[PDB]
Protein backbone atom coordinates (compact mmCIF):
# COMPACT_ATOMS: atom_id res chain seq x y z
CA UNK A 1 0.00 0.00 0.00
CA UNK A 2 2.99 2.38 -0.16
CA UNK A 3 2.51 4.88 -3.08
CA UNK A 4 5.27 4.70 -5.66
CA UNK A 5 6.48 8.32 -5.03
CA UNK A 6 6.72 7.50 -1.30
CA UNK A 7 8.52 4.23 -2.05
CA UNK A 8 11.18 6.16 -3.98
CA UNK A 9 12.06 7.83 -0.64
CA UNK A 10 12.43 4.63 1.37
CA UNK A 11 16.15 4.38 0.77
CA UNK A 12 16.67 8.09 1.58
CA UNK A 13 14.72 7.68 4.89
CA UNK A 14 16.85 4.60 5.57
CA UNK A 15 20.07 6.58 5.15
CA UNK A 16 18.83 9.37 7.39
CA UNK A 17 17.57 7.01 10.12
CA UNK A 18 20.82 5.09 10.20
CA UNK A 19 22.59 8.50 10.65
CA UNK A 20 20.21 9.53 13.39
CA UNK A 21 20.72 6.14 15.05
CA UNK A 22 24.50 6.46 14.90
CA UNK A 23 24.12 10.00 16.40
CA UNK A 24 22.18 8.51 19.39
CA UNK A 25 18.91 10.18 18.47
CA UNK A 26 15.99 8.13 19.92
CA UNK A 27 13.01 10.03 18.46
CA UNK A 28 13.11 12.05 15.19
CA UNK A 29 10.52 14.66 14.35
CA UNK A 30 8.89 15.18 10.95
CA UNK A 31 10.63 18.59 10.75
CA UNK A 32 14.12 17.08 11.42
CA UNK A 33 13.50 14.43 8.75
CA UNK A 34 12.18 16.95 6.26
CA UNK A 35 15.15 19.22 6.86
CA UNK A 36 17.56 16.31 6.32
CA UNK A 37 15.88 15.34 3.06
CA UNK A 38 15.22 18.81 1.75
CA UNK A 39 11.43 18.36 1.57
CA UNK A 40 8.47 19.61 3.58
CA UNK A 41 7.40 18.14 6.97
CA UNK A 42 3.90 17.57 5.55
CA UNK A 43 5.20 15.19 2.92
CA UNK A 44 7.16 13.34 5.66
CA UNK A 45 4.07 12.93 7.77
CA UNK A 46 1.97 11.62 4.91
CA UNK A 47 4.71 9.24 3.91
CA UNK A 48 5.11 7.91 7.47
CA UNK A 49 1.37 7.31 7.67
CA UNK A 50 1.99 4.44 5.20
CA UNK A 51 4.69 2.97 7.45
CA UNK A 52 2.20 2.58 10.31
CA UNK A 53 3.12 5.92 12.02
CA UNK A 54 1.10 9.04 12.83
CA UNK A 55 3.23 12.19 13.06
CA UNK A 56 0.83 14.89 14.19
CA UNK A 57 1.39 14.32 17.95
CA UNK A 58 4.13 13.00 20.30
CA UNK A 59 7.86 13.54 20.34
CA UNK A 60 8.86 11.92 17.06
CA UNK A 61 9.24 8.66 15.28
CA UNK A 62 11.10 5.90 16.97
CA UNK A 63 14.46 5.86 15.31
CA UNK A 64 15.51 2.29 16.01
CA UNK A 65 12.13 0.86 15.11
CA UNK A 66 11.82 2.74 11.84
CA UNK A 67 15.43 2.07 10.92
CA UNK A 68 14.68 -1.64 11.28
CA UNK A 69 11.43 -1.27 9.27
CA UNK A 70 13.39 0.33 6.40
CA UNK A 71 16.11 -2.27 6.59
CA UNK A 72 13.46 -5.11 6.33
CA UNK A 73 11.55 -3.48 3.41
CA UNK A 74 14.76 -2.76 1.44
CA UNK A 75 16.02 -6.29 2.08
CA UNK A 76 19.18 -4.86 3.53
CA UNK A 77 20.21 -8.04 5.34
CA UNK A 78 20.75 -10.09 2.18
CA UNK A 79 23.06 -9.67 -0.72
CA UNK A 80 22.26 -8.38 -4.18
CA UNK A 81 24.89 -9.08 -6.80
CA UNK A 82 24.68 -6.94 -9.93
CA UNK A 83 26.48 -6.95 -13.28
CA UNK A 84 28.01 -3.84 -14.81
CA UNK A 85 27.71 -3.55 -18.65
CA UNK A 86 30.11 -1.07 -20.30
CA UNK A 87 33.48 -0.63 -18.74
CA UNK A 88 34.34 2.82 -20.16
CA UNK A 89 34.80 6.18 -18.35
CA UNK A 90 31.90 5.82 -15.93
CA UNK A 91 31.80 2.01 -15.78
CA UNK A 92 35.51 1.79 -14.80
CA UNK A 93 34.86 4.38 -12.11
CA UNK A 94 31.96 2.43 -10.67
CA UNK A 95 34.15 -0.67 -10.26
CA UNK A 96 35.97 1.36 -7.65
CA UNK A 97 32.93 2.29 -5.63
CA UNK A 98 31.99 0.68 -2.38
CA UNK A 99 28.25 0.28 -2.72
CA UNK A 100 27.59 -1.02 0.79
CA UNK A 101 29.21 -0.90 4.23
CA UNK A 102 28.46 -4.61 4.73
CA UNK A 103 28.85 -5.56 1.06
CA UNK A 104 25.19 -6.40 0.76
CA UNK A 105 25.17 -4.70 -2.70
CA UNK A 106 28.13 -5.61 -5.04
CA UNK A 107 29.12 -5.71 -8.65
CA UNK A 108 30.02 -9.41 -9.19
CA UNK A 109 30.39 -9.54 -12.98
CA UNK A 110 31.17 -7.02 -15.73
CA UNK A 111 30.86 -6.93 -19.51
CA UNK A 112 32.26 -4.96 -22.42
CA UNK A 113 32.68 -5.57 -26.16
CA UNK A 114 34.18 -9.04 -26.77
CA UNK A 115 37.29 -7.26 -28.18
CA UNK A 116 37.77 -4.71 -25.39
CA UNK A 117 41.15 -4.72 -23.68
CA UNK A 118 39.60 -5.43 -20.23
CA UNK A 119 37.83 -8.55 -21.44
CA UNK A 120 39.47 -11.54 -19.85
CA UNK A 121 40.77 -9.60 -16.82
CA UNK A 122 39.60 -9.76 -13.21
CA UNK A 123 39.65 -6.93 -10.66
CA UNK A 124 41.54 -6.86 -7.34
CA UNK A 125 38.24 -7.77 -5.72
CA UNK A 126 37.55 -10.68 -8.06
CA UNK A 127 35.03 -9.22 -10.57
CA UNK A 128 35.70 -10.82 -13.98
CA UNK A 129 35.15 -8.88 -17.22
CA UNK A 130 33.46 -10.89 -19.97
CA UNK A 131 32.45 -10.21 -23.54
CA UNK A 132 28.88 -9.28 -24.13
CA UNK A 133 28.32 -12.15 -26.60
CA UNK A 134 28.83 -14.55 -23.62
CA UNK A 135 26.21 -13.10 -21.39
CA UNK A 136 23.58 -15.82 -21.79
CA UNK A 137 26.23 -18.52 -20.88
CA UNK A 138 27.21 -16.58 -17.74
CA UNK A 139 23.69 -15.83 -16.55
CA UNK A 140 22.48 -19.53 -16.84
CA UNK A 141 23.36 -20.55 -13.29
CA UNK A 142 23.70 -17.02 -11.87
CA UNK A 143 22.19 -15.18 -9.04
CA UNK A 144 22.45 -11.86 -10.93
CA UNK A 145 19.14 -10.28 -12.02
CA UNK A 146 20.27 -6.61 -11.86
CA UNK A 147 22.46 -4.61 -14.26
CA UNK A 148 24.12 -1.22 -14.24
CA UNK A 149 24.12 0.07 -17.86
CA UNK A 150 27.09 2.33 -18.80
CA UNK A 151 27.39 1.80 -22.58
CA UNK A 152 27.40 4.64 -25.10
CA UNK A 153 23.98 6.32 -25.45
CA UNK A 154 23.71 5.09 -29.04
CA UNK A 155 24.04 1.50 -27.83
CA UNK A 156 21.90 1.63 -24.67
CA UNK A 157 18.60 0.33 -26.15
CA UNK A 158 20.25 -2.52 -28.03
CA UNK A 159 22.27 -3.61 -25.02
CA UNK A 160 19.23 -3.25 -22.73
CA UNK A 161 17.32 -5.61 -24.97
CA UNK A 162 20.22 -8.11 -24.82
CA UNK A 163 20.10 -7.88 -20.99
CA UNK A 164 16.40 -8.54 -20.79
CA UNK A 165 16.67 -11.57 -23.11
CA UNK A 166 19.42 -12.91 -20.84
CA UNK A 167 17.25 -12.68 -17.72
CA UNK A 168 17.97 -9.21 -16.28
CA UNK A 169 14.89 -7.86 -14.48
CA UNK A 170 16.12 -4.39 -13.41
CA UNK A 171 18.50 -1.86 -14.94
CA UNK A 172 20.18 1.21 -13.38
CA UNK A 173 20.87 3.18 -16.53
CA UNK A 174 23.22 6.10 -16.81
CA UNK A 175 22.54 6.85 -20.45
CA UNK A 176 20.34 9.86 -21.04
CA UNK A 177 18.13 7.81 -23.41
CA UNK A 178 14.53 6.58 -22.65
CA UNK A 179 14.56 2.78 -22.84
CA UNK A 180 11.50 0.87 -24.23
CA UNK A 181 11.45 -2.48 -22.45
CA UNK A 182 8.78 -4.88 -21.35
CA UNK A 183 6.42 -3.79 -18.56
CA UNK A 184 7.81 -6.28 -16.00
CA UNK A 185 11.35 -4.78 -16.34
CA UNK A 186 12.27 -1.94 -13.97
CA UNK A 187 14.54 0.85 -15.16
CA UNK A 188 15.96 3.38 -12.74
CA UNK A 189 17.67 6.32 -14.53
CA UNK A 190 20.65 8.21 -13.12
CA UNK A 191 20.32 11.56 -14.84
CA UNK A 192 22.95 14.02 -13.74
CA UNK A 193 21.57 16.87 -15.86
CA UNK A 194 18.28 16.50 -14.06
CA UNK A 195 20.15 16.42 -10.67
CA UNK A 196 22.00 19.67 -11.52
CA UNK A 197 18.76 21.36 -12.77
CA UNK A 198 17.17 20.41 -9.43
CA UNK A 199 20.10 21.78 -7.51
CA UNK A 200 19.99 25.05 -9.42
CA UNK A 201 16.25 25.38 -8.86
CA UNK A 202 16.79 25.18 -5.12
CA UNK A 203 19.72 27.51 -5.22
CA UNK A 204 17.47 30.06 -7.00
CA UNK A 205 14.79 29.62 -4.28
CA UNK A 206 17.35 30.60 -1.62
CA UNK A 207 18.13 33.91 -3.36
CA UNK B 1 3.90 27.78 -4.18
CA UNK B 2 5.28 24.47 -5.48
CA UNK B 3 5.98 22.01 -2.66
CA UNK B 4 9.56 20.91 -2.36
CA UNK B 5 8.90 17.20 -3.17
CA UNK B 6 6.97 18.31 -6.29
CA UNK B 7 9.82 20.73 -7.27
CA UNK B 8 12.26 17.75 -7.15
CA UNK B 9 10.32 16.30 -10.08
CA UNK B 10 10.35 19.41 -12.29
CA UNK B 11 13.49 18.37 -14.09
CA UNK B 12 12.07 14.85 -14.61
CA UNK B 13 8.81 16.24 -16.00
CA UNK B 14 10.92 18.49 -18.27
CA UNK B 15 12.81 15.50 -19.71
CA UNK B 16 9.52 13.60 -20.28
CA UNK B 17 7.80 16.57 -21.94
CA UNK B 18 10.73 17.24 -24.21
CA UNK B 19 10.55 13.55 -25.30
CA UNK B 20 6.80 13.65 -25.81
CA UNK B 21 7.24 16.84 -27.84
CA UNK B 22 9.97 15.29 -29.97
CA UNK B 23 7.61 12.30 -30.53
CA UNK B 24 4.90 14.70 -31.79
CA UNK B 25 2.49 14.08 -28.88
CA UNK B 26 0.27 17.18 -28.49
CA UNK B 27 -1.60 16.23 -25.25
CA UNK B 28 -0.41 13.92 -22.46
CA UNK B 29 -2.48 12.20 -19.82
CA UNK B 30 -1.61 11.87 -16.19
CA UNK B 31 -1.28 8.11 -16.71
CA UNK B 32 1.18 8.48 -19.64
CA UNK B 33 3.30 10.82 -17.50
CA UNK B 34 3.14 8.59 -14.44
CA UNK B 35 4.12 5.55 -16.48
CA UNK B 36 7.09 7.48 -17.92
CA UNK B 37 8.27 8.54 -14.48
CA UNK B 38 7.46 5.30 -12.66
CA UNK B 39 5.02 6.86 -10.18
CA UNK B 40 1.26 6.95 -9.74
CA UNK B 41 -1.14 8.94 -11.85
CA UNK B 42 -2.56 10.51 -8.66
CA UNK B 43 0.84 11.99 -7.77
CA UNK B 44 1.12 13.48 -11.28
CA UNK B 45 -2.34 15.00 -11.09
CA UNK B 46 -1.58 16.64 -7.67
CA UNK B 47 1.79 17.96 -8.84
CA UNK B 48 0.32 19.45 -11.99
CA UNK B 49 -2.33 21.32 -9.89
CA UNK B 50 0.60 23.52 -8.76
CA UNK B 51 1.53 24.44 -12.41
CA UNK B 52 -1.33 26.79 -12.93
CA UNK B 53 -3.83 26.91 -15.77
CA UNK B 54 -1.72 24.41 -17.68
CA UNK B 55 -2.33 21.63 -15.14
CA UNK B 56 -5.59 22.49 -13.42
CA UNK B 57 -7.82 20.07 -15.38
CA UNK B 58 -5.82 17.02 -14.37
CA UNK B 59 -5.91 15.75 -17.93
CA UNK B 60 -5.00 16.24 -21.56
CA UNK B 61 -1.91 18.33 -20.62
CA UNK B 62 -0.65 20.60 -23.39
CA UNK B 63 2.76 19.20 -24.16
CA UNK B 64 4.33 22.21 -25.88
CA UNK B 65 2.97 24.70 -23.35
CA UNK B 66 4.12 22.64 -20.28
CA UNK B 67 7.55 21.91 -21.89
CA UNK B 68 7.98 25.66 -22.16
CA UNK B 69 6.80 26.12 -18.54
CA UNK B 70 9.41 23.63 -17.25
CA UNK B 71 12.13 25.18 -19.44
CA UNK B 72 11.36 28.64 -17.93
CA UNK B 73 11.11 27.48 -14.25
CA UNK B 74 14.43 25.60 -14.68
CA UNK B 75 16.10 28.53 -16.40
CA UNK B 76 16.99 26.30 -19.21
CA UNK B 77 17.55 29.19 -21.63
CA UNK B 78 20.62 30.51 -19.78
CA UNK B 79 23.95 28.91 -19.03
CA UNK B 80 25.13 27.51 -15.65
CA UNK B 81 28.84 26.99 -15.40
CA UNK B 82 29.96 24.66 -12.65
CA UNK B 83 33.32 23.56 -11.17
CA UNK B 84 34.33 19.99 -10.46
CA UNK B 85 36.49 19.33 -7.34
CA UNK B 86 38.36 15.94 -7.24
CA UNK B 87 39.68 14.55 -10.49
CA UNK B 88 39.83 10.85 -9.42
CA UNK B 89 37.94 7.80 -10.65
CA UNK B 90 34.50 9.43 -10.84
CA UNK B 91 35.66 13.03 -11.30
CA UNK B 92 37.69 12.20 -14.34
CA UNK B 93 34.66 10.30 -15.76
CA UNK B 94 32.40 13.30 -15.31
CA UNK B 95 34.74 15.58 -17.22
CA UNK B 96 33.82 13.46 -20.28
CA UNK B 97 30.03 13.81 -19.81
CA UNK B 98 27.97 16.10 -22.00
CA UNK B 99 25.59 17.58 -19.48
CA UNK B 100 23.36 19.41 -21.95
CA UNK B 101 22.30 19.22 -25.60
CA UNK B 102 22.68 23.01 -25.92
CA UNK B 103 25.62 23.31 -23.47
CA UNK B 104 23.46 25.30 -21.01
CA UNK B 105 24.97 23.24 -18.17
CA UNK B 106 28.78 22.82 -18.38
CA UNK B 107 31.87 22.11 -16.25
CA UNK B 108 34.10 25.11 -16.90
CA UNK B 109 36.99 24.21 -14.65
CA UNK B 110 38.20 21.63 -12.29
CA UNK B 111 40.40 21.27 -9.19
CA UNK B 112 42.57 18.68 -7.56
CA UNK B 113 45.45 18.68 -5.05
CA UNK B 114 48.11 21.12 -6.15
CA UNK B 115 50.48 18.11 -6.54
CA UNK B 116 48.23 16.11 -8.83
CA UNK B 117 49.59 15.32 -12.29
CA UNK B 118 46.52 16.74 -13.96
CA UNK B 119 47.03 20.23 -12.46
CA UNK B 120 48.16 22.81 -15.02
CA UNK B 121 46.72 20.74 -17.83
CA UNK B 122 43.58 20.58 -20.01
CA UNK B 123 41.21 17.57 -20.47
CA UNK B 124 40.14 15.99 -23.83
CA UNK B 125 37.34 18.63 -24.17
CA UNK B 126 39.76 21.36 -23.03
CA UNK B 127 38.61 21.81 -19.46
CA UNK B 128 41.50 23.31 -17.36
CA UNK B 129 42.58 21.74 -14.04
CA UNK B 130 43.94 23.95 -11.18
CA UNK B 131 45.22 23.23 -7.71
CA UNK B 132 42.70 23.60 -4.85
CA UNK B 133 44.89 26.18 -3.07
CA UNK B 134 44.13 28.63 -5.92
CA UNK B 135 40.33 28.32 -5.76
CA UNK B 136 39.63 31.84 -4.35
CA UNK B 137 41.82 33.37 -7.09
CA UNK B 138 39.77 31.66 -9.77
CA UNK B 139 36.42 32.55 -8.11
CA UNK B 140 35.44 37.48 -10.47
CA UNK B 141 33.82 34.26 -11.74
CA UNK B 142 30.36 33.24 -12.83
CA UNK B 143 30.64 29.86 -11.07
CA UNK B 144 28.50 29.39 -7.95
CA UNK B 145 27.97 25.62 -8.28
CA UNK B 146 30.30 22.68 -7.61
CA UNK B 147 30.39 19.00 -8.19
CA UNK B 148 32.22 17.38 -5.25
CA UNK B 149 34.08 14.10 -6.04
CA UNK B 150 36.90 14.08 -3.43
CA UNK B 151 37.53 11.07 -1.17
CA UNK B 152 34.81 10.60 1.51
CA UNK B 153 37.34 11.50 4.23
CA UNK B 154 37.97 14.91 2.63
CA UNK B 155 34.43 15.84 1.58
CA UNK B 156 33.51 18.05 4.58
CA UNK B 157 36.79 19.93 4.59
CA UNK B 158 36.67 20.55 0.84
CA UNK B 159 32.95 21.55 1.06
CA UNK B 160 33.85 24.12 3.67
CA UNK B 161 36.61 25.46 1.37
CA UNK B 162 34.07 25.76 -1.49
CA UNK B 163 31.56 27.60 0.63
CA UNK B 164 34.32 30.04 1.82
CA UNK B 165 35.22 30.73 -1.87
CA UNK B 166 31.61 31.52 -2.77
CA UNK B 167 30.02 28.28 -3.93
CA UNK B 168 26.26 28.30 -3.11
CA UNK B 169 25.27 24.80 -4.33
CA UNK B 170 27.10 21.45 -4.28
CA UNK B 171 26.23 18.16 -6.08
CA UNK B 172 27.97 15.69 -3.86
CA UNK B 173 28.92 12.09 -4.73
CA UNK B 174 30.39 11.19 -1.30
CA UNK B 175 28.31 9.05 0.94
CA UNK B 176 28.93 11.54 3.75
CA UNK B 177 26.34 13.93 5.32
CA UNK B 178 27.71 17.44 4.95
CA UNK B 179 27.08 20.11 7.60
CA UNK B 180 27.09 23.51 5.86
CA UNK B 181 25.27 26.80 6.37
CA UNK B 182 21.49 26.81 5.79
CA UNK B 183 21.75 29.00 2.70
CA UNK B 184 23.94 26.45 0.86
CA UNK B 185 22.11 23.77 -1.10
CA UNK B 186 23.48 20.25 -1.27
CA UNK B 187 22.12 17.62 -3.65
CA UNK B 188 23.49 14.13 -2.97
CA UNK B 189 24.05 11.53 -5.71
CA UNK B 190 23.77 8.30 -3.71
CA UNK B 191 24.13 5.22 -5.97
CA UNK B 192 23.48 2.85 -3.08
CA UNK B 193 20.13 4.43 -2.44
CA UNK B 194 19.41 4.34 -6.24
CA UNK B 195 20.10 0.59 -6.37
CA UNK B 196 17.99 -0.04 -3.21
CA UNK B 197 15.11 1.78 -4.88
CA UNK B 198 15.52 -0.30 -8.02
CA UNK B 199 15.53 -3.58 -6.10
CA UNK B 200 12.46 -2.53 -4.11
CA UNK B 201 10.61 -2.00 -7.39
CA UNK B 202 11.87 -5.21 -8.87
CA UNK B 203 10.65 -7.08 -5.77
CA UNK B 204 7.19 -5.41 -6.20
CA UNK B 205 7.01 -6.78 -9.76
CA UNK B 206 7.48 -10.41 -8.68
N1 LIG C 1 31.07 10.04 -18.33
C1 LIG C 1 30.31 10.14 -17.21
O1 LIG C 1 30.82 10.27 -16.01
C2 LIG C 1 28.82 9.98 -17.32
C3 LIG C 1 27.95 10.55 -16.43
C4 LIG C 1 26.56 10.36 -16.63
C5 LIG C 1 26.12 9.61 -17.71
N2 LIG C 1 27.03 9.08 -18.61
C6 LIG C 1 26.52 8.24 -19.69
O2 LIG C 1 26.97 6.90 -19.51
C7 LIG C 1 27.19 6.29 -20.78
C8 LIG C 1 28.62 5.84 -20.93
O3 LIG C 1 29.46 6.98 -20.85
P1 LIG C 1 31.04 6.78 -20.92
O4 LIG C 1 31.56 8.17 -21.07
O5 LIG C 1 31.55 5.93 -19.80
O6 LIG C 1 31.11 5.99 -22.32
P2 LIG C 1 32.38 5.27 -22.93
O7 LIG C 1 32.31 5.57 -24.39
O8 LIG C 1 33.68 5.62 -22.22
O9 LIG C 1 32.26 3.75 -22.53
C9 LIG C 1 31.23 2.91 -22.98
C10 LIG C 1 31.78 1.49 -22.79
O10 LIG C 1 30.74 0.66 -23.27
C11 LIG C 1 31.35 -0.31 -24.12
N3 LIG C 1 30.41 -0.90 -25.04
C12 LIG C 1 30.05 -0.40 -26.26
N4 LIG C 1 29.18 -1.21 -26.83
C13 LIG C 1 28.99 -2.27 -25.95
C14 LIG C 1 28.22 -3.44 -26.00
N5 LIG C 1 27.37 -3.75 -27.02
N6 LIG C 1 28.32 -4.28 -24.92
C15 LIG C 1 29.10 -4.03 -23.85
N7 LIG C 1 29.83 -2.90 -23.76
C16 LIG C 1 29.78 -2.05 -24.82
C17 LIG C 1 32.58 0.39 -24.80
O11 LIG C 1 33.57 -0.53 -25.34
C18 LIG C 1 33.07 1.22 -23.60
O12 LIG C 1 34.05 0.59 -22.77
C19 LIG C 1 26.84 7.28 -21.82
O13 LIG C 1 25.50 7.03 -22.21
C20 LIG C 1 26.94 8.64 -21.09
O14 LIG C 1 26.12 9.61 -21.67
C21 LIG C 1 28.36 9.24 -18.41
N1 LIG D 1 33.98 5.49 -7.86
C1 LIG D 1 32.72 5.86 -8.22
O1 LIG D 1 32.23 5.66 -9.42
C2 LIG D 1 31.85 6.58 -7.23
C3 LIG D 1 30.47 6.47 -7.33
C4 LIG D 1 29.68 7.08 -6.39
C5 LIG D 1 30.28 7.80 -5.37
N2 LIG D 1 31.66 7.89 -5.31
C6 LIG D 1 32.27 8.69 -4.23
O2 LIG D 1 32.94 9.76 -4.87
C7 LIG D 1 34.06 10.11 -4.10
C8 LIG D 1 35.30 10.00 -4.93
O3 LIG D 1 35.53 8.63 -5.32
P1 LIG D 1 36.77 8.28 -6.26
O4 LIG D 1 36.91 6.79 -6.21
O5 LIG D 1 36.71 9.01 -7.54
O6 LIG D 1 37.98 8.82 -5.36
P2 LIG D 1 39.48 9.03 -5.81
O7 LIG D 1 40.32 8.78 -4.63
O8 LIG D 1 39.78 8.23 -7.03
O9 LIG D 1 39.56 10.58 -6.25
C9 LIG D 1 39.57 11.64 -5.35
C10 LIG D 1 40.34 12.76 -6.05
O10 LIG D 1 40.17 13.86 -5.15
C11 LIG D 1 41.41 14.55 -5.09
N3 LIG D 1 41.51 15.29 -3.81
C12 LIG D 1 41.86 14.83 -2.57
N4 LIG D 1 41.90 15.85 -1.68
C13 LIG D 1 41.54 16.95 -2.39
C14 LIG D 1 41.40 18.29 -2.06
N5 LIG D 1 41.63 18.73 -0.80
N6 LIG D 1 41.05 19.14 -3.03
C15 LIG D 1 40.85 18.78 -4.32
N7 LIG D 1 40.98 17.50 -4.69
C16 LIG D 1 41.31 16.59 -3.72
C17 LIG D 1 42.46 13.40 -5.22
O11 LIG D 1 43.84 13.79 -5.59
C18 LIG D 1 41.82 12.46 -6.25
O12 LIG D 1 42.18 12.73 -7.62
C19 LIG D 1 34.13 9.20 -2.90
O13 LIG D 1 33.46 9.81 -1.82
C20 LIG D 1 33.30 7.98 -3.35
O14 LIG D 1 32.73 7.29 -2.26
C21 LIG D 1 32.43 7.32 -6.22
CL1 LIG E 1 9.42 11.23 -7.37
MG1 LIG F 1 5.53 13.15 -3.35
MG1 LIG G 1 21.12 -3.05 0.23
MG1 LIG H 1 33.90 -6.74 -30.26
MG1 LIG I 1 10.63 4.29 -11.52
MG1 LIG J 1 28.42 12.00 -22.91
MG1 LIG K 1 19.78 18.59 -22.12
MG1 LIG L 1 5.56 -10.55 -5.01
Amino acid sequence: SIPKATAKRLSLYYRIFKRFNTDGIEKASSKQIADALGIDSATVRRDFSYFGELGRRGFGYDVKKLMNFFAEILNDHSTTNVMLVGCGNIGRALLHYRFHDRNKMQISMAFDLDSNDLVGKTTEDGIPVYGISTINDHLIDSDIETAILTVPSTEAQEVADILVKAGIKGILSFSPVHLTLPKDIIVQYVDLTSELQTLLYFMNQQR
